[PDB]
Order: structure tokens, then C-alpha cells, then sequence
């Protein structure tokens, strides 16, 4: 693969994103294949997801006929993330550094989130004159509450790891990158020491409770952005 | 009023549309006031709705900033049609002649439908390069079934009163234009001889079963039409 | 049992109601016990339901503290009718004569309905100044369509077996009572020659599709009738 | 393609199934690819579906680790039919002869159904000691009503084209197998003479109204059959 | 306006309630018009809501025919509160002092809530022998969790700003009234520097996720209170 | 009773479970009658629930015909917890010591939860090769959030009272057992001094918001466990 690295050891695979880890066309083309490959063979029972370098990611790098094609690309981009959100092997994210835009759309589709002390988070589509349509606003309501989500989505500001700990976006915070990565690996091993059919069944039962809302919200946002996205304020900044 | 006539006699009001009865800008501004006035005073217990002349009706007479205004403008036409479907006084429609497009969107919001032998029906928006967004496809699934509705909406053909009787679009068919109007008045007078407070409660209980899906379908169709409506095929015919 | 008779033969039980078959306190008291007894033992694989005599049935024979008791009574009667609709043994009804009010609430909970040529049907609560709250308006929407149901519920009139067959309320019509009872027994015997677990599973899968809306509608109508039922027009007739 | 034939001529493609017309592993493997190919190129605007020969089709030809593989295989076979039910090019079926079991699961996923006078239909899974789990019971509720569906699914009998016309399973009935195949082509050409970008939008809006309940019913039936299917009565016949 | 004051300066309007700020008939009559005026002007991009004096607010100041008028009268208060929650201009509340009864119902319909150290909150209808029916129990479940909501609604006690901040009712707490009002103005000015169409679209997408449940809960509570509200315990205190 | 003790004083009944309080067949046979008795008589207005000894509880301790009996038995076990979750008298739990497995399923169905400093909580079904199907994963999502729920359910670890306080599983923590029991009694006495028909109405309105999803999740988990529960890994530990 030209956008990630995969290394498996002792029933846990680690998956690293190498690209400031910007997500381009190769990302959207490749993620479903990587996660389908990892979720098939029985040698893997849990996955750890981390980013290369000193950050996690920076985000993303007319008439009806031209807008239909935009609609189709937007749907494919949505499917690339729904691929990770519907896998039956548990995933743990380990976040160090910066996490902007599309990266936030990615860590809202994993099961567990660990951070370090120098981590910063934002949802910065509104500052670009964009209404986010990849999965942030469809899946963040199960993680956060109304007021914190509304402030984050309407202001476009940055928050640190202590506030993200307090509002519920991450489970734990540690001093450095290596401590958080070790904690994530310890939890992954703890999960991999259980029976695998029972784990997949728990995941199935929990996922059966939330699919319709996410699908409906994604449909509506694709239509809205196909209507109102391209404008002058998109070029004004 | 500049678009209808109202005449009340012995607890039933008759409401006639006078414009071939095409529905223009005055229609969408005037209908909610007429139906709010009729549904308030206690002297009226049922309404009869018919069209003037020899027909019922003939139907309807860029950047983000203009499409926003188009969106807000579509929503208020939707609300004008929703006004009739939410009042608590029963309505009976008596259909004579031709009934094309928007008129079909109007008779799908009344309680009872009667016809005569010279009546013709169509949903002819697809032939205009339009996806209908005023209420037909959101309310028509409770009246018809999947195959009949799907053929009508995808072909754009005309059907006669016998087939409309068979498929469930009208309740009864009669020989001439005056027998149907007499039958509609007989049924309205039958309804107006029951306790007025039980009838509105039956309407309330029956309407509580169907509002959410209609509202959701209306939202989605407004968003779709704000994006894909203006095209070359709209000008091609 | 002081309100029914039960006789089982060759894996089919026949259940007759002996009271013009009007149903009173014993009906609601003891129906769930009868149907729970019949749906337990393996010797019974289908049930036939018919009414004694020349008809099927004729129907039913302040401050907050007094209205709470009415609310609980209404819920109890609703549960007595819901008992029949939730058993896993199929039931076939055979209707001769008259079917008024609560009887219509009863035959909308069986799987199959057969009639004869001398049969008459009505939903007559509106003429009593009542909004029906035992299960007719919650379950008739899956049997009929919107316009026929609205006419029946708002007018309060009687219809005969030909119109009932046309609109979908019954499956077949026959010349006399004995022919219809024989047809019902033939179909019940046809169902009782299939594997029993497969039949109960088909029933379970089909019932899992409709329970929530029925329960919601029943809740709302109980609250509405506790608020608005006792009035002067109730005593005016 | 070892299970179908495809021939396109003047914006309509005809797709014939050649295997009686039993549906085996090649069918489930190949069905999504044909419809993916036909929905891609713009040279095709409507599809006609018919069966080879003198009939339409005849149907289909432990511990936890053993049941899991069955569960996955059942899901894949469900997806093969959901592929046809979710394409944006309209399809018309033309039915001559016999239509048994899985074939009924196939014609409930097309838009329009035409028949001839020698056509016979059944849902025969219950006679095999099977609860159908490919799409019949999840999609037939939008086509039929409660009583007719319940009789068909619980008895396992066969019906002719007149009763299927009257209950709503087909739109029209013709005298021979060659008149229906020409009526279907006339309708397909009528659809293909409309603007191609409005037809797909109408389909999209109509499909947004029904997907969640179908998906839920399919999930539940897969879980039920993974538990109760393998038994003695399956081997007893 | 006789119940509020409005002053706009640099794209933010401040709206103050002047009545201990108790809300009466003028409040319910005039509430929708103020927000209709403010949400339509293009010179306003965010709103700040604060209460006059040393507190925020103190709350609110038979046969079927009288119950009907009570029912229609309750629905208008519900609509007056729903007007604020459906506008497309963001609102920030700033709470100093006391917040009792209907005051809690009002601040559960804004986007963001800020408090000071001398603030006290309660839901006190249960101590009046009332089940709250103006919007608290329908919208408060998205803000809080199950146990905290149940304790607050069943006991009727007062809580201070520290516990409210912990349980998620407010975002931030400050030392005095002026600090909180300055913080609210800073956040409003931060929101008013983003593109306005993007902000309104984010609001629309987020609101499309919650409307049906709120509407259903409001219907049910109106019916329940029309049935059971007037009693002796209402006069006993 | 052979599994609990009941003692009523000053309008509050205390209910103690005496079996390390393991829950056996007598528990599932007896709980519905115990709770039905207390919710009927008017002398009781609130209930306190605590466990005997030094802990709260330790939890609980083929072909289609055997699976069917297992399925019915699982449903009967679910009904005993649903009995507690659906009564109209408020309940307060007071937790001391250990709380493993089924005990957690019991405390996710009460209104309020109090703890002491030596309390420990877990969901250990996954470590037994079981997917929990008695009501934990169906009701626990209204109490917690996604990440904490997924960690608890997928790892099978123990947590202490401080972390349970932080994540929202309990409302308050106290130093010893007697302090928590006294706090629970003080709150119950506070609740029992309000009007009794307003408290039950608040409970009814709040419960109308959540029943359908709980019922659906329970159905699905019963089917899944009937399919995949008995295996070798169940005997491997």
C-alpha cells in the first residue's frame, strides 16, 4: 500500500498512516481493501491505529451533470470510512499531536481512543465554508452531548487533551506518545485474550442499535452539500 | 378571494376553485387563510371541494444565494398543501374532467374522492424534467401500492376513471358530473349529523400515525430538487 | 368457561362464542386464559373461530382519581384483545350475519377471514359519541387502505359482503353459513399438515414487523379517551 | 456469464436467465456483476427481465463454528438480490409459466410485473420445513396486504394469474407468452423516452422511503434461520 | 414589545427579558414574533439571551368542552417555546441568579449555556402537582443522562452551578454576572465571523436528527395533562 | 418468599435480596410477583433495594427442539427484569461491595444508584464465552456513552467506585455502607412527600420515550444466543 503500513505480531496488527499525514485520493481508494484484508484472516484479533511523525493527521489535502459526479465521489468517500466503522475486529486509536478535520472524522469510527498531553482537536470545516459530510456530524452524537458538540461544530476552535478527557472524546490521557501507545497495546492484548466469536457477537449486537440514524444523516448531508457547497465564500478563503 | 369561492349552507361549506383552473402565485398565498377561516368557526362541520368549468385543474401555471431563495420558496408551497391535510374538518373532493400534476397533489390530501365517467388522471412531472416536490410522492404511498404508483410515476401516462376505481385512487364512479356532486353532498351531510367533537378526535388519532414519514420525505425532496432541477433538459421541452 | 365453547378434533380446535352474542365483563375477564390454554399443548395446530346463532356479535354490552381507574380498565380490555393477536397458533374466522363494533375489533386480529352472502359490517362507535379504543383503528390500517378506512370510520354506515370482499376485509365469500364454515375447516386442516416449528417461526418473523406502531397507537388512544370521553353528547343518545 | 444472456438494442437491454431454470451457486456468484455492468454505461435506460423455455424458474437447486459459515453464506445470498433491488435503472419482469420459491423472491424486487394466462405462483418454503430468508417476506408487504400474504405464506398453495392480478401481485395479464413480452417492451421504450436524470432521481426518492425496515427484517430472519433451520423435519421431506 | 428589549450592535443582537422576570400571557403572545423578526434580518448573525435584574426567571405566573379549550391553549405555549428552537440564527444564554420551572424549559432550547457562581436550578412542577408539559422533559433528555434527569424530575430539589457544570447542563462557570456576559458576547462574536450560509446549514443538518421524538413526546404529554391535571392536590398547595 | 425480604415503614418499603447473593431459579420465578404486590397497594410510595451481607451479588449461578426450549426460557428470564423496569413506583438502589454480571443487569433498571467507597463493578459475560442477553446491553446505553460502554463490554475488567462516579454509572459515592443506605432512605422519603399521581405520571411520560428500542434489542439478542451460544469455548472455561 502507498498510504499505510501494516505489521502483525502475537495476534495484534498495528496499522500506521504515512501519507503531515494528509489524506489524498490514495487514502480513499485504499482503506476498504486494507481493512477487508485484516478482518478476514483469523490470525488477527485486535488492531491498533496510530499516525506517523509528530502529529496524527491534518485533514484532507455549474449544471446538474457536473454535480451528479460530485455526488458520486462524496458517497464513495463516505463509504471509505463506513468500511472501518463496520469491521468486526475491535480497533484502538492512539492519538499524539494534532488531529484536524477529516482525522476527527476517522477517530469517531473506532471503539476506544487514547491520547497524550500534547494533543489538540478541532472540527474546522465551517472555517473553510464547508458543512462536513464524511461522518463527523453523523457519528459524534453518540460520543458527545448536545452543547459541547454544538460549540465545537459552530465555532471551529481548538481544544486540548484535558477538555477532551472531560467532555468524553477520549478515555485516558498520558504524559508522552510512548506511554499512550503502550497503554493501547496492553488493552488490545487484553481484548485478544478472549474468545473471538463472543467478541464479534458483542460487536454485532451493539452495532445493530445505530445503523439507520447514521445512514439517514449521511444521505441528507450528501444532498445538502451537492446543492449549496460551491459558492463565492469558498473562494474568499 | 381571488382564487376560490366559498358558500356555506346548513353546516356544509362548498369551496370551488376558479383559477383551466391553473394554480398560480395567488393560490399558494391564499389557501392557508381560506382553510384556517373555515376550520375555526363552529357553523361548518364538513367541506366539499370541486373545480369550476369542465375540468378540475391543469396543474401549475447559478450560485448558492439564488438556490437558497428557491429552497425557501419551495418550502412554502409545500406548507400551503400541508394546510389542507392538517385541518380537523373532513373534506370530500368531487372530480370532473381532467386532473394533471399539481391537482393530483391536491386530491391526495383530502379524506374521500369521488369521480365521474369522463375523468382523466396523470402525474406528468417526469415529462417536464422535474421530480415532483409538492406532496404527491410523499402522500400517494398510503393510497396506492408499489407497482401501480411506480408505473404511474415512471411512465407519465394518462389513466381513466375505471382504472382509478380499480387501483384505489377514487372511492366511487358515477355517470355524469352532477350525480357525483350530489353523492359528495349526501356523504358530507351524513358526516355532519354525528357529534362534532368525536369526529375531530378520530381525525387526530388517525393523523398521529403518519406525520413523521411525510415530513421526512418532504425535506429530502426539497434538498434534491435544489441541486438537480435546473438543467438543459428543462429548457429542451 | 361461561362465554365460549371449545372442542378439539384431529389437531384443530373449534372455538364458539355464546355470549346477540354481545360481550360483557366475562369476555374480558376470561379470554386470555382460553387462548393461553389453547396455544400451549401440542395437540392443537390451528384454530377456527365462529359465532353462535344467526349473527357473529353485536359489539359491547369527575376528578383524576375516578379517571385513573377508567384508564386501567381500558388498558386491561386492550390486553384481552391483544392476547389473540400474539399467539403462535394460526386462527381462521368464519363470519355469518352481523358484525358490529367490538366484533370488528376482534376479527382484525385473526390471520384469515371468510364470509357468507348475508353478512354486514360496521364501525359504529362514532354514532355513540365514542372514539374506538380497543384496537380497530390501530390494526385496520394494515388490512385496508386510507380512503376506505376513513369513510368507514367517519360515516358509521353498514356495508355488505360484496363490498367487504372488494376492499380487502375478507378473503372469500360463499353462499351460506355452512359453506363458509366448511371452507374455513378445509384451510385450517391444510395448515395443520405442515411442520409446526416452521409455521410458528413464520408467524414470529411476520409479527416482528408491526408491533411498535400498534402499541404506540393504543397508548395515545387510551390517553385521548380518558381526557375527552365523558360528555353530554354521550348521554344525548 | 454462465447463467444469463444479455442483449442491448436501442437503449433497452434484455436479460434472460438460462440456468428447469434452477438457481445454483453460479447465480449467487454472478448476479451482482451483471447489474453493476448494466447500470454503469449510459447506453442503457431500461431493462427487461424474462426467463428461458416454458417457465420462469423453479426456485433453488452442529456447533457454533459450523453455523457461522452458514450465516455468512446466507447474508451473501441476500446481497445478491439486494443488488437488483437497489439499481437506478428501471426493470420490467415478464412472467410466463411457473414461478416457484426463489423466483418469487426475485420478482418482488423489480418495478413492474406483467404476466400471461398460463402463469402459476407459490411460496413453497414452508412445505420444505424452511422459513424463507432471501427477501420474499421482507419485500412482499409493500406489494400485497396482510390477509393475502398470510394465506400465501402459511398454506404453501399455488395460485393462477387471475387471482394474482386481483390481489395486486401483477399489473396486467395477457393471452399468450408473446403478447406480454411485447407489452413489457412497449412500456420499457416509453420509460426510455423520458429524461434519464429525472428517472433516477424519482427512483432515489422512492427508495429512500423503505430501506431501513427491509434491512432490519433481513437481519432478524438470518439470525432465526441460523438457529432453527437444521432439524429432523427437514430430512423427513 | 412589552415583555423584552432588543438591541443590535455589530452583527449581534442582545435580547433581555423584563417580565421577578415571571412570564405571563404577554410572553406567550409575543415570543414567536421577536424571533421571527430577528431570524429574518441579514444584519444579525448571533443572539445573546439574558434576564433582567438579579435573577433569570421565576417560572410561570369539568366537561369535554372546557378540556378542549385547555388543550388548544397548551399547544400555543408549546409552539411559543418551539419557535426559539427552530430558528437558524445561533443563540447563547447567560444565566445569573435563579432559574425555576419554565425558565429551565426555555434554556433547554438554546445552543450554548453559560453560568456564574450564584446560580440555582430546579424543575419544580412536581411540587405543584403538575407534570411539566411545555418542553422540559421532551428536550432535556438530549442534554443530560438518565439518572441525573430522573433525580431532578422526581425530587424537585435545587442544585448549584458546580453540580450543573458537572452533569452537563452548562458549558462553563464564572465568578460574577459580568464575566459570564462578557464570555457569552465573546463566543457570539466568534460565531458571527464565519460564513452565514455554512452556519445555517450546519444548524439544519443537526436539527434534522431530533424533531420527530420531540414532537411525539409533546403530543403525548398534552393529552396526559388534559386528562389528569385538575384535581384536589392541585388546590391542596 | 425464599429469595428476598420485604419490610414497609412510613410509606417506604425496603427490599433485601438474600440469595454471595447468587441468583438462581427461585429468583426468576419470584421477582415479578414480589414487585407486583408492592406496586398495587397505596401504602407504598417508594422502594429501597439493597443486598445482604458484605456484597451486592455475584451474578447468576443439539437440534431445534432443545433450542426452542432454551429460547422460551431466555425470554422468561428477561421478563423478570422487565417487571422491575416497568413498575410505576420509584426505586433507589444502594450498592455495597461487589456487583458482577447479572447484578449489573439488575441495577441498570432502577431510577437512582448510590454507592460506597469499597464497591466494584464488572460485566464478565464475555469472559465466560457468553454474549449477555438478560438486559445489560439493551438498557445500559441510556446510562453510559459509547466509548466507556465498549471498553467495559469488550474487556471484561473491574472498575472501582470513583471511576463509576466519573463515567455516570452512579450518582453519589460515600465513605461506608451505612452512610449510603441512609442517603438512599433520605431521598426515598423526599420523593414520598410529593403527590402520588404526579410521580407516576412523570414516570409514565419518561418511559414512553424508550420502550421500543429495548424490546427490539432484546428480541435480537435472544435469537443470536439461541444460534451461537453452545460451543467448545463454553466448556473450555
Amino acid at each position: 500500500y502507498e498510504s499505510v503500513t501494516v505489521e502483525v505480531k502475537d495476534h495484534v496488527a498495528q496499522v500506521t498512516l504515512i501519507g503531515g499525514n494528509a489524506m489524498g485520493p490514495a487514502f480513499w481508494e485504499e482503506m476498504p481493501d486494507v481493512f477487508g484484508t485484516l478482518d478476514d484472516d483469523p490470525d488477527v484479533r485486535a488492531i491498533v491505529l496510530t499516525g506517523s511523525g509528530k502529529n496524527f493527521s491534518y485533514g484532507l489535502d455549474a449544471g446538474a451533470k457536473s454535480r451528479s459526479d460530485f455526488h458520486k465521489r462524496l458517497q464513495k468517500m463516505q463509504g471509505a470510512i463506513t468500511a472501518v466503522a463496520d469491521c468486526r475486529t475491535p480497533t484502538i486509536a492512539s492519538v499524539h499531536g494534532w488531529c484536524i478535520g477529516g482525522g476527527v472524522d476517522l477517530i469517531s469510527a473506532v471503539d476506544i481512543r487514547y491520547a497524550s498531553a500534547d494533543a489538540k482537536f478541532s472540527v474546522r470545516e465551517v472555517k473553510l465554508a464547508i458543512v462536513a459530510d464524511v461522518g463527523s456530524l453523523a457519528r459524534l452524537p453518540l460520543i458527545l452531548s448536545d452543547g459541547h458538540l454544538r460549540e465545537l461544530a459552530l465555532t471551529g476552535k481548538d481544544i486540548d487533551a484535558a477538555r477532551a478527557e472531560k467532555i468524553g472524546l477520549v478515555n485516558d490521557v498520558y504524559d508522552d506518545a510512548e506511554a499512550s501507545l503502550a497503554a493501547a497495546h496492553a488493552t488490545a492484548a487484553e481484548i485478544a485474550a478472549n474468545p473471538p466469536l463472543t467478541v464479534a457477537g458483542v460487536k454485532d449486537v451493539l452495532d445493530a442499535q445505530r445503523t439507520a440514524q447514521v445512514a439517514e444523516s449521511l444521505r441528507y448531508v450528501a444532498a445538502w452539500n451537492s446543492a449549496f457547497l460551491p459558492s463565492k465564500d469558498l473562494a474568499e478563503a
